[PDB]
Parts: structure tokens; C-alpha cells; sequence
């Protein structure tokens, strides 16, 4: 069954990225037109780069999300193709997915 569930596998980590990459999309939209309203309305440099720095580090929750889901099905996959007796799971999450 291996060359199943590698491809199911290979499909569910598809769905991580593209979402991801969705967010990410959406979000830089989101941080142009936000800054483009307030530099449409009378705003300071600094008020705007306050913004553009919250922005970015909106987008690098969004990555460091999707990157901790995409690690935690990596574990799952390698754990279970190198399943062996006598290996020991501690991670009750880990065990139970």
C-alpha cells in the first residue's frame, strides 16, 4: 500500500502549500491596498513603515504556520515508513494521528 499513501500523503502537504500560499497572497494584497489607503490620507512615514512591519510580520505567522504543519506531517510520514517494533512514540499527538 506504500505507493498509495505516499501519493495521498504527497496530495494532503499539496493542500498545506497551496493554502499557504493563498494567505500569503491575499495578505500582501491586503498590506498594498492598506498602504495605499493611508498614503492616499495624510500619513507619516514612519506611521506607514509601522504598518508595512506589521504586515510582514503577519505573513511570517502565516509561513511559520503553514511551515509547522507541513513538519508535523513530514513526522508523521517518516515515523510511519520507518515504523518498526520496539520504537518508541512519546508524543500522545504523534501516536494518535
Amino acid at each position: 500500500e506504500l505507493s498509495t499513501l505516499e501519493a495521498e500523503m504527497a496530495v494532503e502537504r499539496k493542500a498545506v502549500e497551496d493554502q499557504r500560499d493563498g494567505e500569503l497572497e491575499a495578505r500582501a494584497q491586503k498590506l498594498e491596498a492598506d498602504l495605499a489607503e493611508l498614503e492616499a490620507e495624510g500619513a507619516k512615514a514612519d506611521a506607514r513603515r509601522k504598518v508595512r512591519d506589521g504586515g510582514e510580520r503577519e505573513m511570517r505567522q502565516i509561513r511559520d504556520r503553514a511551515q509547522r504543519e507541513l513538519d508535523r506531517l513530514e513526522d508523521i510520514w517518516s515515523t510511519f515508513t520507518k515504523l518498526a517494533p520496539k520504537q518508541l512514540i512519546v508524543d500522545e499527538n504523534l501516536y494518535r494521528e
